[PDB]
């Protein structure tokens, strides 16, 4: 309609920004991205124009939304605050649909929380005439998942492993390292993770970890394991639609609310690994 993400991603941010915002541009047919050139970054899997901002400044990405004359702005960004949302709309009267995970307010004429936990009198006096779109109505599911949910499958692993595109503190190696040599273990990675090889060789010690690299049905590995461990964001909703029996990881202080929920709706959780100890493995 003439949309423009502002989303990064990086070695250090992480994939799931991008992903996630990759299935909700399945919705517009003028898609752009404004992306920070960083390290490790996806721009070059991101099959849309992707603006490179030379600079953190709000004014760049102002300026770049007059010139363009984009209708809608999609913000998933830490690092774009309320203020700065204010200023956007006062210089552009751009229509915003802003992502949030935390329940932290937004100036948005969208507010988007996919996580399963929300609700959207969450987010009473946090918004300005905003829709609210909260929870599991709203989830960004890649089409695979949907096809899978329908398949009853053998089980052929005992745990499946995910901690997502990234997995900085190489919490894959920790947990697999730990689990029973006895128990069979799939573990879901990225060729870009940075701790690959390390990974690679662990599992040559062993005969019970099978890798699975840039796989490309994550679902159905997902449906024939008897227990995933998963890091709590975009992968809970996979795992809820394949109602899978699952622990999830708390990976980041920002997961909190959906590690929150799940434990009370009677899942397992994990929050050691936000410890400073855990930050590397």
């Amino acid at each position: 309609m003439k949309v423009l993400f502002r989303s990064d991603s990086s070695s250090q941010i992480g994939f799931g920004h991008i992903k996630r915002d990759l299935v909700l541009a399945k919705q517009y047919s003028d898609v752009s991205f404004a992306c920070l050139p960083l390290e490790g970054s996806l721009i070059d899997e991101i099959p849309y124009p992707v603006y490179e901002l030379s600079s953190e400044s709000i004014y760049e990405l102002i300026n770049l939304i007059k010139e363009e004359k984009f209708e809608l702005l999609i913000i998933d960004h830490y690092g774009i605050s309320v203020d700065d949302e204010k200023l956007i709309k006062l210089e552009t009267g751009v229509k915003i649909l802003s992502f949030d995970d935390e329940i932290k307010p937004h100036h948005c004429d969208i507010l988007l929380n996919v996580n399963a936990y929300a609700k959207a009198s969450d987010y009473e006096g946090l918004v300005p005439k905003c829709e609210v779109r909260c929870g599991f109505s709203y989830a960004l599911i890649r089409e695979e998942f949907y096809q899978e949910a329908k398949e009853n499958r053998k089980k052929k692993y005992d745990f499946f492993i995910c901690m997502g595109g990234t997995d900085i503190k190489n919490l894959s190696l920790q947990i697999a390292s730990e689990l029973p040599k006895t128990k069979i273990i799939s573990i879901a990675t990225s060729s870009s993770n940075p701790n690959l090889k390390k990974l690679q060789k662990f599992a040559k010690l062993h005969n019970n970890i099978r890798l699975f690299i840039d796989h490309e049905n994550i679902a159905k590995l997902m449906n024939e394991s008897n227990k995933l461990i998963i890091s709590a964001s975009s992968l809970v909703n996979e795992a809820l639609l394949l109602k899978a029996n699952f622990k999830a990881i708390c990976y980041v202080k920002n997961q909190e609310s959906t590690a929150t929920w799940l434990a009370k709706k009677g899942y397992e959780v994990e929050y050691k690994y936000l410890e400073h100890h855990h930050h590397h493995h």
